[PDB]
C-alpha cells in the first residue's frame, strides 16, 4: 500500500483468500469490512498516527464509529485482486468521516464503496465531546480541503435516519456471544463482528437466493466480552429490505440498529 | 506465491494485518492456522487441483484427522512471514501436509506445522484406504524421499491423546458457529475448532503465557445448527488436556493438548 501523489488519500491491493469467501466463492461482506479496517489502519500509520493525535493521547480521547454504510455492486472472487482507496475528512466539531472506493484491479471499474462517521469519546468515562481546535488542526493537513464524497448523490442512503424495530420481530437469532477471535488488539469486540451478528437473523433462504447490496449500521453501545446479544430482523419491503436491531439478551439494552438491501441472484 | 524450482513444494509471503493480531500485537494461532489453509489451497491450485479427478468421480474427499502447530515467535502486525508447504503419501491410510514458517527479514524458523489427512466418502462419511489409481495421481507432486517438518524421534506430533474425565477443571458452554465460521461449502472451518478449544483456557493463563504447542484430533464434524461445549483440565510450563463435545448428548467432536510458556 501507499499514499497517492498528493498525500491526501491511500491505496492498497488485496488478493482474496480461500477462507475469506462464502458459498458463492466470492468475498463475504465481513471480509470486505475487515479489508476497510486494514487499509484504514495503514493510511493512519503512513502519516504519523498510531488514529489518535498527540493531543488525543494526552487527553485520553479516542475516535469511535457511529455509523458504517457499505454498498457492494460485485463481490470479488477467490484469487481476484481488489484495490481500495481511502481518505478522511473533517465534519466540523461533530467529528470526522472516512470514505472508501473499491475497484477491480484488472478492469479499473468500481465494484463497491463505503462511508463511515466517527465521533470523539473519552476512553475512560465513555463521554462524547465535540472536537477541539487543537485536535482538529493536527489532522486537517492529511484530509482534502475540498469535499470528496464516496456517496455524493442529492438523496443518498448513507444519511437516512434508522428507526427502532418493534417487538415482535419477524426473525431472530438468540444468545450470540463473542469469542477471543472477535476481539481486537485492545480486547474490545471488533466492529465487524456486529455486522456478522446483524446478518445472523436473516433467514438462510434469503441468503441462498439474494446477494447483499447495501448495509447501513448505527453503533450505539459496545458489547463487552462477557455480554450476550440478540439479533432481530423484520422485512420492510425484486428487492428485499430488512430492519435490524441488536440488543443485550438480558435487559434489552440497544447496541446497534441497521438496514440491509438485498437483490435476487 | 509460487512452487519452488523442483515443483515439489510451495512458498508464499504474507503481511500480518491489523485485525489479525491479539493483545500482544502479534498474530493469533487462528490467524496462523488460516494462513496454513491459504498456502495449502494455493499449492493445490498451482498443480492442477485437494480432490483428484478420480476422487470427484467416486465422491471422495480429503478430511483432517490431526493438526499439530508449534510456534517459537508469533509475527508482529506489519511483519512479513514466509510459509513453505509440501505433501507426502503415508501408504493406504492417507497423506500428510507439512509447513515451515519463517521470518522474511532474518530467514529464521519462527514456527512449524504438520497435519494428517484421510479419505472419506463425502455422502456416507465413511473412511477408506487410498486406492492405487488415486494414489498415483498425486504422487508426482510429493517428494519421494521423506521430508518431515517434525523429524525428531518420539515427537509431540505423534503422541496419543487421552479422553478428558468429567468433571473438567474449566469450561466454556453453549458455543455456536456463525456464518463467518463456515467455508465455501457451508461446513464449519477447521480453524473454528481451534478457537473453541482455546475458549475454555482461563484469561489469566492467556494474559501471562504464550501458546507454544497445540495438537488437535478431529473426530466428528459440528454441523451449522449444533451447540458445542469446550472442556479443559491442567495436566502439568502449563499443559492442558482439551475436549470438545456436543452440548446435548455429549458426543465427542475433538480432543487436544496445548503447551504454554510464561511470557
Ligand atoms: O472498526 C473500526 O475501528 C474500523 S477502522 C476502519 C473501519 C472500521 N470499521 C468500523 C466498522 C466496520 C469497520
Ligand atoms: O481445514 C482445512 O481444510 C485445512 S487446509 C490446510 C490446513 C487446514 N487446516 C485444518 C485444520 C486447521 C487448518
Amino acid at each position: 500500500g501507499s499514499l497517492t501523489e498528493d498525500g491526501l488519500s491511500y491505496k492498497e491491493k488485496f488478493v482474496v483468500r480461500s477462507y475469506e469467501v462464502g458459498s458463492n466463492k466470492t468475498a463475504t461482506v465481513e471480509t470486505i469490512a475487515n479489508l476497510l479496517q486494514e487499509v484504514g489502519c495503514n493510511h493512519a500509520q503512513s502519516v504519523g498516527f498510531s488514529a489518535t493525535t498527540t493531543t488525543m493521547r494526552k487527553l485520553h480521547l479516542i475516535w469511535v464509529t457511529a455509523r458504517m454504510h457499505i454498498e457492494i455492486y460485485k463481490y470479488p472472487a477467490w484469487g481476484d485482486v481488489v484495490e481500495i482507496e481511502t481518505w478522511c475528512q473533517s465534519e466540523g466539531r461533530i467529528g470526522t468521516r472516512r470514505d472508501w472506493i473499491l475497484k477491480d484491479s484488472v478492469t479499473g471499474e468500481v465494484t463497491g464503496r463505503a462511508t463511515s462517521k466517527w465521533v470523539m469519546m473519552n476512553q475512560d468515562t465513555r463521554r462524547l465531546q465535540k472536537v477541539s481546535d487543537d485536535v482538529r488542526d493536527e489532522y486537517l493537513v492529511f484530509c482534502p480541503q475540498e469535499p470528496r464524497l464516496a456517496f455524493p448523490e442529492e438523496n443518498n442512503r448513507s444519511l437516512k435516519k434508522i428507526p427502532k424495530l418493534e417487538d415482535p420481530a419477524q426473525y431472530s437469532m438468540i444468545g450470540l456471544k463473542p469469542r477471543r477471535a472477535d476481539l481486537d488488539m485492545n480486547q474490545h469486540v471488533n466492529n465487524v463482528t456486529y455486522i456478522g451478528w446483524v446478518l445472523e437473523s436473516i433467514p438462510q433462504e434469503i441468503v441462498d437466493t439474494h446477494e447483499l447490496q447495501v448495509i447501513t449500521l448505527d453503533y450505539r453501545r459496545e458489547c463487552q466480552q462477557d455480554d450476550v446479544v440478540d439479533s432481530l430482523t423484520t422485512t420492510t419491503s425484486n428487492d428485499s429490505q430488512f430492519l435490524h436491531l441488536l440488543r443485550l439478551s438480558g435487559d434489552g439494552q440497544e447496541i446497534n440498529r441497521g438496514t440491509t438491501l438485498w437483490r435476487k441472484k
